[PDB]
């Protein structure tokens, strides 16, 4: 009975993989995942960059990243509010990296943006990145609060 | 080895517990559960109070209830239509109470209400409590069917 | 020790198992399947039919099915763009039947429809359908694209 009974939990625990990946599948499914293609999540909360990482790295995603104009635009309509993005030029200054590291190959960036701003008064200049209207990027300060989108790979 | 075995299903096991609560935060966040905030979902469907209590304590939840002015718009908002909250006054007629206990710290009333009106000729006065598109609160029948709202803690 | 440590492992998988249903209550309630309704989920993707079907296979659900006018109404409603149904004439041509299997019963064809076209120039007739806006039917090459919209039971 010993054998018997470990050789069924084996398989009562390989059932509840699948029904987990299942139950995984269709949660990504009627949130809008597409064949092919990463998915970005919000639960429409503006936070620091900081808590927005955190928060992301807890739900083992990463902070969205557009990597091309097509994903740019996809993250802009999940967040239809401005959000953060996983980039930022905190290790040398004017250099943006991603946050997952590596230069960028990518970029919409506003006109007269990048400016490593001081004025907005929270202290430092500006080394986070969010994305405003027309989809167009701004650097901003990483203290100020903006829409936490997460991405989850295709 | 059984001992050996029955060791590795134990950390299999470990592992597919701490996947189903990643599965249950990414849920909860990509339906809008903000940090520190209690977590309100519906289906839109409208119906008995009796079917709310039920249907919620199924989902291992309870009826939504508005602690304070924020939470009241919170409910609000994501029923967005008229729906039952977790308060009645069956009872004790007149000293309303919390479904999970306790007597009302938070409330708003529409005026000229409560009034426990009979007029519905349903059968009693009212004894249950409903939202309106404008927030305000009304007494109603809990025969009556209004929209189901569930509550899961912050 | 051992036979223990396995009555143990049994209750950690059966409250695995307990949790895990209710995750699925849960994701259902807030995607909005009402009681006794079977529910329909879409991610939005437009792909061909065969691509449909497999997909709401791996889903362990079939592409929607309209019953009955509510049903349409309910699927439109998920849809909101052309999305393709669970009905085609590809086994006999003139005779739909539910790809579960049965002739065609309740139907909402548009005028002039259905008219296995072939001026679409991908090759062949007709032999799936979609609802178009409006809930009406057309039948359309199962080669063409549109919107994936899978079934669940009541
Ligand atoms: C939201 C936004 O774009 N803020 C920018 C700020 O980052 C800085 O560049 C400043 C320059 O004066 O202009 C602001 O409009
Ligand atoms: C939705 C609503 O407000 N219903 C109320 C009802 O509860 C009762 O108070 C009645 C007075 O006869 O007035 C109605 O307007
Ligand atoms: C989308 C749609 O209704 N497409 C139909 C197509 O299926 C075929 O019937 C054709 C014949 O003129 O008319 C088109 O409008
Ligand atoms: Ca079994
Ligand atoms: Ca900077
Ligand atoms: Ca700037
Ligand atoms: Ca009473
Ligand atoms: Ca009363
Ligand atoms: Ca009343
Ligand atoms: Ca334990
Ligand atoms: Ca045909
Ligand atoms: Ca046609
Ligand atoms: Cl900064
Ligand atoms: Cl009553
Ligand atoms: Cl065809
Ligand atoms: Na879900």
């Amino acid at each position: 009975a010993i054998e018997v009974k470990l050789a069924n939990m084996e398989a009562e625990i390989n059932t509840l993989k699948s029904k987990l990946e299942l139950t995984n599948k269709l949660h990504a499914f009627s949130m809008g995942k597409k064949s092919g293609k990463k998915f970005f999540v919000t639960n429409h909360e503006r936070m620091p960059f900081s808590k927005v990482k955190a928060l992301c790295s807890e739900l083992r995603g990463t902070v969205a990243i557009p990597r091309n104009a097509e994903e740019n635009k996809a993250i802009q309509e999940v967040a239809k509010t401005s959000a953060f993005l996983g980039i930022t030029d905190e290790v040398t200054e004017g250099q943006f990296m991603y946050v997952t590291g590596g230069r960028l190959t990518y970029s919409n960036w506003k006109k007269d943006q990048p400016d490593d701003w001081y004025g907005h008064g929270l202290g430092g200049g500006e080394d986070c990145v969010h994305i405003v209207d027309n989809g167009l990027w701004n650097d901003i300060s990483c203290q100020a609060s903006h829409t936490a989108v997460c991405e989850f790979p295709a």
